[PDB]
């Protein structure tokens, strides 16, 4: 439910077309009367079902408008149907490229993360976070910019905590700490920096650091006392400028860990000649390779 | 281990439901065999038991005199029924509804059998995470004891291969650590001292938002009067700000409120004697 959701049929206005990636149900669609594409998800919605995740989320993506955050052009409501219509990103996910072209060159992760950082500011400007940023959820379109996507995660969060604000009955015996946790959340946007560094590490290497590695022993891997960030493996392959983005972005304490503004300072991603060039050069590697 | 595959209906009667879903779904209940009365607690499970049993081995393997005792464990149709020891007293929260407050040496002596079940519990990496009268339970022995679910959201997690070590731990611990029941330990002898927390009246979200504030400092009983100085430094002590400085409950054992000689169960067998007389 959403306060500017068009309560009429989105096929009304677009044509459907194929299904779109795993981890979504996502389609391309082109507008019936412009022909420009789009991305539509559709999640079926009985009346029992509860609103507040998909509602959290469509306001999370209206209240965004940033070049680097995919553009939102409102949602429908339709025959117990929702959907959410989005700017299409022809190229897919940088995980769908990798997974073809193998690992970027150190001058495209710079620029990608560039374009992360800036949406990443965006974002922690309106006190959002991402919360999900990895190789999958960075979209690439044909003239070679990148787009954030995916709010799932962060709306499943908010609406969790709104609903545990609400829920609260009696916390007179809470400690301080604790009802921090329960107001604020127990971390905040500089997870998303963390994130972004594994991602670098994703786009030179195809996998985050411990991906072989069930996933329950890596949860508590990260919370032993003598926990150490990863690192890049071969490091003769890339430059001391990148190898520091890396330790800095992966600063175990969030209170030493720099905010995006700050990041987009890094020699990293300040260097000249970062453009939409070097990742032109990535698609035409994955069409003509 | 023994967790039955059984109706526990099969085995007990059930007669009532005890508190107010302040405890959740628990019953009172006879053993249809014997005469004898258990409480039986219900906790919904998913499709997902492994862990389960270790969880009740501990339970079972647990003789510490402060943790309500564990007779049996029942799983049915989805949903996990835990048999425990039945307090016809109940809580300290409804004693003290009937008897009023509790004198400083019945307080005195509460905090050092809680701070013992603390520290058992603390020795096994569970958080209580919910010291308060109401959740202190007394036995016709006398004896002070606390429920142990840490038995009882990966959908918060996922894959967890980019989220960064803070988000580990909130998804794991979930943001703070075993000091937490040292804090609600001393605003629960506040409680046995007033009836009610500090801030009782106040609306919970203000509460909460208090205590993020930097210029937020600790409560203190309201009466500086029937209190003696190792009450009011035992507060103190207890309600530190941050976890960081926070006495463990190993250290608060040897504080003097709960050091000092003629600590027994008679003030305890006391209490319930007074109880008595009101019911009736
Ligand atoms: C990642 C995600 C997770 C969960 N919910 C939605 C999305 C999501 C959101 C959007 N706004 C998208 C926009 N565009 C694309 N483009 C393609 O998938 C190219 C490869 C197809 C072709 N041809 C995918 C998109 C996925
Ligand atoms: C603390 C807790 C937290 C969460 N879930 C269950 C319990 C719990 C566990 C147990 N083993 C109990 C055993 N006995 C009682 N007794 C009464 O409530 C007498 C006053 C009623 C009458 N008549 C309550 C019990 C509550």
């Amino acid at each position: 439910v959403d306060p500017d959701i068009f309560n009429r049929d989105p096929r009304d206005h677009y044509d459907l077309l194929q299904r779109l990636g795993g981890g979504t149900e996502v389609f391309k669609a082109r507008d019936k009367v412009s022909g420009d594409l789009v991305a539509l998800k559709m999640v079926k919605m009985e009346p029992d079902d509860d609103v507040s995740t998909l509602q959290k989320e469509i306001l999370i993506l209206k209240t965004c408008r940033h070049a680097n955050i995919v553009a939102y052009h409102g949602s429908y409501l339709w025959l117990q149907k929702l959907w959410i219509c989005m700017e299409f990103c022809g190229a897919g996910s940088l995980q769908d490229i990798y997974q073809v072209t193998g690992s970027l060159s150190e001058l495209q992760i710079s620029y990608v993360c560039r374009e992360v950082l800036q949406g990443l500011a965006y974002l922690h400007s309106q006190k959002k976070i991402h919360r999900d940023i990895k190789g999958a959820n960075i979209l690439i379109n044909d003239a070679g910019e990148v787009r954030l996507a995916d709010f799932g995660i962060s709306a499943q969060i908010g609406a969790e905590l709104a609903r545990r604000l609400e829920f609260i009955g009696t916390p007179y015996w809470m400690a301080p700490e604790v009802a921090a946790v329960a107001l604020k959340g127990g971390y905040n946007e500089l997870c998303d920096i963390w994130s972004l560094g594994i991602t670098a590490i994703e786009l030179a290497e195809l996998q985050p650091p411990l991906f072989d590695v069930h996933p329950l022993r890596v949860l508590f891997l990260m919370t032993k006392s003598g926990y150490q960030p990863p690192r890049l493996k071969e490091k003769g392959k890339w430059s001391a400028a990148f190898h520091n983005f890396i330790k800095v972005t992966l600063t175990k304490s969030p209170k030493k860990r720099p905010s995006a503004t700050k990041m987009l300072s890094h020699q990293l991603v300040s260097q000249p000649g970062l453009n939409r060039g070097l990742i032109l050069d990535l698609l035409d590697k994955l069409k003509n390779g």
